[PDB]
């Protein structure tokens, strides 16, 4: 069973995660589950911005902002616990956005897609993944059908 749906079936991630956790990559697995939400809320709370002209936007934006800035701290900013790594040319570009400009949803889809390609083909995560008795159990809920 494929990365592509581990990620989107809970039943399945459950496993992927232990052993992430395991691992120690359960950081780039966070990132990404995070940037995946952040998007998706951003959207929700923006298109109500557009069908609200016809009145608190300033609560909106304050707390997407404050969500990036998490997101930054938690997982991309230098001082930071694991620390997801990619092109730092990437992190320092969303830094300078997030320094002088509001956030849109898609700040993050550069960084997350090498994550994302992290997370497939680096020999620690997945592609070791499918090779431990975890996977195996994972595949055990063919029982959850
Ligand atoms: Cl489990
Ligand atoms: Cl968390
Ligand atoms: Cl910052
Ligand atoms: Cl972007």
């Amino acid at each position: 069973m494929p990365l592509d749906s581990i990620l989107v079936d809970n039943v399945a991630l459950q496993f992927f995660m232990d052993y992430m956790q395991q691992t120690g990559g359960q950081a780039h697995l966070f990132f990404w589950m995070t940037v995946e939400g952040y998007r998706v809320t951003a959207q929700q709370q923006l298109e109500v911005l557009l069908s609200r002209q016809r009145h608190q936007t300033n609560q909106t934006k304050g707390l997407l902002r404050a969500a990036a800035v998490g997101i930054y701290e938690q997982y991309l900013s230098e001082k930071a616990s694991p620390r997801v790594t990619v092109d730092d040319y990437l992190v320092a570009k969303l830094a300078d956005t997030l320094n002088h400009e509001d956030p849109t949803p898609e700040i993050f889809d550069d960084i997350q897609r090498k994550v994302y390609e992290l997370m497939l083909r680096d020999e620690r995560f997945y592609p070791s993944f499918r090779q431990n008795a975890l996977y195996v159990r994972m595949l055990a809920e063919l029982e959850h059908h």
